[PDB]
């Protein structure tokens, strides 16, 4: 019954517009398969078009904005775009239609509206982008009745083993097609839809863009060698509109060009579904998906007091449908230095100057393939998988489709290699790679990154104690599913926790350091004398200089909560020898966290290092990292050392800003410093563990339940009013937020971690 959930998931979730990184395309979850891309620009001259089309995601001045306005990967949904250098609003709408056995069928409307500011008789040239990788796979445009292109749709027949026979239209449309009177007409036409059909190395194709303009300029070529000319040239929009020459390939440029507002649909039909999709169906699965999305919202995302109002519910619905729309399908390979030259092990005094030289031996080379199934931080700037990020990404998908959190678990940890690492930077394939800097693609084999998916699967085993309605939750109704899913992910926690203390290791042994425990002590590997990014926490300040004696309570922390997930899902298989040497672990750290890390003199955690004498110090810097064992609900309700901690997160002075909890203290010396990422701003994920924490104590007997009650109350409001405010101002969730002025700084589109403000105001934790 496992098997047939699996299935049925698998079928469900197989399409979807699954390629973030562009405003809008489509492919299934198959490495080398089908994919479909949209471009459309303004046309106003002989060169400018170059210059205005769009394909990739960016922002910047000439976009307003973009974004999922309601979304369900099992569904589909509708996305708006804003812009303002094309003067167009355009509407994306993707629907999926289940049926046959190759993953359903899926339909697409697209809409542009010119905004107030365009010319009426805007000229617009629009493709749909079509490419097939695969040996053994065809797809064929059916030629047009008509000499010069299509005065209807445009019908693809196309077969592959992954999804056996199936048609994909491009309709005709509506808007004003315009037309030529220059003499050039009487060989390509007056204006008329249009298609190449092409082929070119699997490889390349998702070099979209360059493919297209190769067929512009040699379109343009053609022109200079047949004597059109300066003295009498066809309009711009008719020379950027490409010969009709359909056919086989497994490239299908499809081309239209609009005067004013347009409108065509996208429909793939899956030849083993029966009876092919209609704008007919479009339209009713559109209608049915956004009813079916208002229901679930109300119910998964019940927003509480003082967010129940609808301006709430709107902003609740953009953050969240942009959170889980970012959802992507990659594959390729990976860029991998897999030499585990010693210069890695960070032994020495000074392994930083060692680490870099062994870096510039670049042994590194590309690997895999490999796939990634996940959400991402930003479409515009870094559309791929992190780590930790996606930990929190899938607090709030969770609630929402818990099969669907699991499926990208589990799609995480099929990453995972033998040793127990997953490179905490997914960069799955030259499209992934098309938009990194080459001297950042290379991922470590030993740079860990915080193991946040435990906190998902830590909701997930709370809740498995206590159509696609019934597939979103079957891994929690039927307890079987749920434990043997658990059963075979198991083994890979416990490598990766095993991985942790191997290679993150820190030194007790060595040095003149006395604790309850010879073993609990962590040090994040990679850090440089400004940085320790493996921590994600890039440049909060830590031990000058860097040293093999560091240790971090963050890490340690994390050790914590790897461990006492360990202890609940071992339980749950009944893993016993295992369960004891958890238990001992975690007795372990609980000691280890006082004795190495509590500051007494200073109220707080503190990371340590080793002196100038060899001895142990600690190196207190108020801020996050400070809060560790707090963050990450290690702390016991009564203890006095979280009330301490309580007291610095509410002080105004140190920590705490009408806008959310400030990264580092204003009383720190590296307060707003250098670049000041982790130096001051306001985060949204670590006030999100504060806020859960808050609430964990405020809802249980204990010397501090009010305190922590009126901190909740406060600070889950400073946080989502910040976020909001910022939101209805510029529509854009931002990466963090400046605590004297409550400005969105960084970058914008962050969905993103940013997103979990839609599940801090659902409360009830
Ligand atoms: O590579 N870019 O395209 C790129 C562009 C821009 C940017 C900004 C404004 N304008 C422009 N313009 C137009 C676009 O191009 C450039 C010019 N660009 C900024 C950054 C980047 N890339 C940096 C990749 C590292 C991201 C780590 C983020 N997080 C750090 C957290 O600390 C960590 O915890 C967490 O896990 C991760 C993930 O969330």
């Amino acid at each position: 019954l496992h098997s047939e959930i699996g299935r049925l998931n698998n079928q469900s979730l197989l399409w979807g517009p699954y390629r973030p990184n562009i405003y809008f395309g489509t492919r299934p979850r198959i490495g080398k398969s089908l994919m479909t891309g949209l471009m459309w620009g303004k046309i106003e001259s002989y060169t400018d078009f170059q210059h205005t089309v769009r394909y990739t995601c960016e922002q910047n001045e000439g976009m307003k904005g973009y974004g999922w306005d309601e979304y369900d990967p099992r569904r589909g949904g509708i996305q708006s775009i804003h812009d303002i250098q094309n003067g167009l609003d355009i509407t994306t709408s993707f629907v999926k239609i289940p049926g046959g056995a190759h993953g359903g069928s899926w339909a697409a409307r697209i809409k542009g509206t010119l905004n107030d500011d365009a010319p009426k008789d805007q000229k617009t040239i629009v493709v749909f982008y079509v490419s097939q990788e695969g040996e053994n796979s065809e797809l064929e445009a059916v030629p047009s009745e008509n000499e010069f292109g299509y005065e209807g749709d445009v019908i693809l027949k196309g077969r592959s083993e992954a999804l056996g026979n199936y048609k994909l239209v491009v309709t005709k449309g509506k808007g004003v097609i315009p037309q030529s009177d220059h003499d050039l007409s009487r060989l390509r036409g007056p204006g008329q839809t249009v298609v190449q059909s092409l082929t070119y190395p699997d490889e390349v194709l998702w070099q979209a863009k360059p493919i297209l303009f190769q067929q512009l300029k040699a379109g343009i070529d053609w022109l200079v060698e047949n004597k059109y000319d300066v003295a009498d040239p066809p309009p711009p929009w008719q020379v950027y509109l490409l010969a009709n020459k359909p056919g086989s390939g497994n490239v299908h440029i499809v081309q239209k060009v609009f005067e004013g507002d347009f409108e065509f649909d996208i429909l793939f039909s899956s030849e083993s579904a029966g009876k092919e999709v209609t704008s007919k169906d479009l339209e009713r699965e559109v209608k049915q998906a956004t009813e079916v999305f208002g229901e679930r919202f109300a119910r998964v995302f019940d927003l509480k007091a003082p967010f129940q109002g609808d301006n709430y519910k709107k902003f609740g619905k953009s953050m969240f449908s942009n959170l889980i729309g970012g959802i992507g399908y990659f594959y390729g390979h990976s860029l991998v230095d897999r030499s585990y030259a010693p210069e890695y092990d960070e032994e020495n005094e000074g392994f930083w100057e060692d680490a870099a030289e062994a870096r510039a031996r670049h042994q590194e080379a590309l690997e895999g393939p490999y796939e990634l199934f996940t959400s991402i931080p930003s479409r515009p700037f870094f559309p791929r998988g992190f780590l930790w990020d996606e930990g929190f990404h899938l607090l709030p998908i969770a609630d929402w489709d818990i099969d669907l959190a699991l499926e990208i678990i589990k799609s995480w940890y099929n990453l995972m290699d033998e040793d127990g690492w997953i490179a905490r930077e997914q960069i799955l394939g030259a499209e992934a790679r098309s938009k990194v800097p080459k001297e950042f693609q290379t991922q470590y084999p030993h740079y860990a990154n915080p193991p946040t998916l435990f906190l998902v699967l830590d909701n997930f085993v709370e809740r498995l104690r206590k159509l696609d309605e019934t597939l979103s939750t079957a891994s929690v109704d039927n307890p079987e599913v749920g434990l043997e899913y658990l059963r075979r992910l198991y083994p890979l926690l416990r490598r990766q926790f095993d991985w942790f203390r191997k290679t993150q290791a820190g030194d007790i042994k060595s040095y003149d350091r006395e604790a309850y425990s010879t073993k609990e002590a962590y040090r994040w590997r990679g850090r440089t004398v400004s940085h320790c990014l493996t921590s994600g926490l890039d440049d909060y300040p830590r031990p000058q200089p860097p040293h093999p004696g560091e240790l971090h309570v963050d890490l340690m922390s994390w050790v914590g909560v790897m461990v006492k997930s360990l202890i609940s899902i071992g339980s749950l298989l009944g893993a016993t020898e295992d369960v004891e040497f958890y238990t001992k672990v975690l007795d372990a750290i609980e000691h280890n966290l006082d004795d190495l890390h509590w500051s007494e003199k200073e109220g707080c955690y503190c990371d340590a290092t080793i002196d100038e004498f060899e001895e142990h110090k600690l190196v207190c810097h108020k801020g996050y990292i400070s809060l560790f064992p707090f963050l990450t609900g290690l702390l016991k309700p009564d203890s006095p050392k979280l009330g301490k901690l309580l007291a610095l997160i509410g002080d105004e002075s140190e920590l705490w800003s009408p806008y959310g909890l400030r990264s580092l203290s204003k009383k720190d010396e590296f307060y707003g410093t250098a670049e000041n990422y982790w130096r001051s701003p306001v985060w949204i994920n670590i006030n999100y563990l504060a806020i859960v924490q808050l609430y964990n104590i405020a809802t249980q007997d204990g010397p501090y339940k009010e305190t922590a009650r009126d901190l909740y109350t406060r600070l889950r409001k400073n946080i989502v009013e910040t976020v909001y405010r910022n939101w209805e101002e510029t529509g854009f969730a931002w990466e963090q937020y400046n605590p004297e002025t409550g400005k969105g700084q960084r970058t914008q589109h962050f969905t993103g971690w940013t997103s979990l403000v839609v599940k801090i105001m659902s409360g009830h934790h």
